[PDB]
């Protein structure tokens, strides 16, 4: 139903494959790499640690963190069709590890894993269920693990404009302020919590990637259509526009479980 709905609307192949082209090679959130090893440069990991990633998509992330420093990485997506795309990209390695699953009903020993990293997935989740997951995730943790998310966030309901609210009712997010999302974490008795709004950062994010499609316009319209150039070109404008003024927010969580 949830699945349904992302493999067949936000997250077909071709939306998907749309989404590589600007976000960058294995990545369908904003930054690519680049913002990956920027968001893990202060994480320690080695060879006998063990990573969960929440929302994995076209895998980059489990791939860096595998590279990086040798973890065993086991990301899980829902949607079926993006989890095949993932496993083609990867082989004869078996610490990457990509399934098919709700994270909602997924089943996880308690005190599993070092660090649990999600980058844009948990917009897709409804406040009741935020708040199930991150229970989950401290449950988890082992003792010495750390949280490490990304997500969309915003300003508060509210506040929103006739633009905004169509685009969150019809990519049924669901968005929350910064300071409301680290007051779930704490609620959660996560220690240590730090929340950063870097919506500045993902605006200069943003920029770098629309110039790139504008840039590289012609070799778009070769893979796609002018139809999807345009959905990207206007999506993207309206996001550089959001963050700007912080209607729609880039917020950064770290914790730990003790
Ligand atoms: N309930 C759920 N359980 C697991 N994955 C979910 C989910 N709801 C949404 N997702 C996944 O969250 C992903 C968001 S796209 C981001 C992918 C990756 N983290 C990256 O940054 O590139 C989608 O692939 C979607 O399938
Ligand atoms: C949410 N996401 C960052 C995974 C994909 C892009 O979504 P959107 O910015 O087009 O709403």
């Amino acid at each position: 139903s949830d699945k349904t709905f992302l493999e067949n609307n936000q997250y077909t192949d071709e939306g998907v494959k749309v989404y590589e082209f600007i976000f960058g090679e294995n990545y369908i959130s904003s930054g690519g790499l680049e913002a990956t090893k920027k968001i893990l440069s202060d994480i320690e990991l080695n060879e006998n640690s063990k990573v969960l990633d929440i929302g994995s998509g076209l895998g980059g992330g489990c791939m860096y963190i595998n590279e990086k420093y040798g973890a065993h990485t086991h990301g899980i997506d829902i949607c079926s069709n993006i989890v095949n795309m993932a496993n083609e990209r990867v082989s004869g390695n078996n610490k990457i590890i990509f399934e098919a699953n709700d994270i909602l009903t997924k089943e996880f020993p308690e005190n599993n894993f070092d660090l649990i990293y999600s980058r844009a997935a948990i917009l897709h989740l409804s406040l009741e269920n935020k708040n199930k997951l991150f229970q989950k995730c401290y449950k988890w943790l082992k003792p010495t693990g750390t949280l490490l998310i990304t997500d969309y966030c915003a300003t508060e309901k509210e506040n929103w404009d006739d633009e905004f609210k169509e685009y969150v009712k019809q990519r049924k997010y669901t968005l929350i302020t910064v300071e409301e999302y680290a007051d779930i974490l704490t609620a959660c008795n996560f220690k240590n919590v730090v929340s950063k709004d870097l919506s500045d950062y993902w605006n200069q994010l943003l920029e770098v990637e629309h110039k790139y499609l504008h840039e590289n316009k012609e070799e778009f319209l070769k893979l796609f259509s002018e139809k999807k150039f345009i959905s990207l070109d206007d999506g993207w404008s309206r996001k550089i526009k959001d963050s700007k003024r912080k209607m729609q927010r880039w917020g950064y969580f770290k914790a730990t479980k003790n």
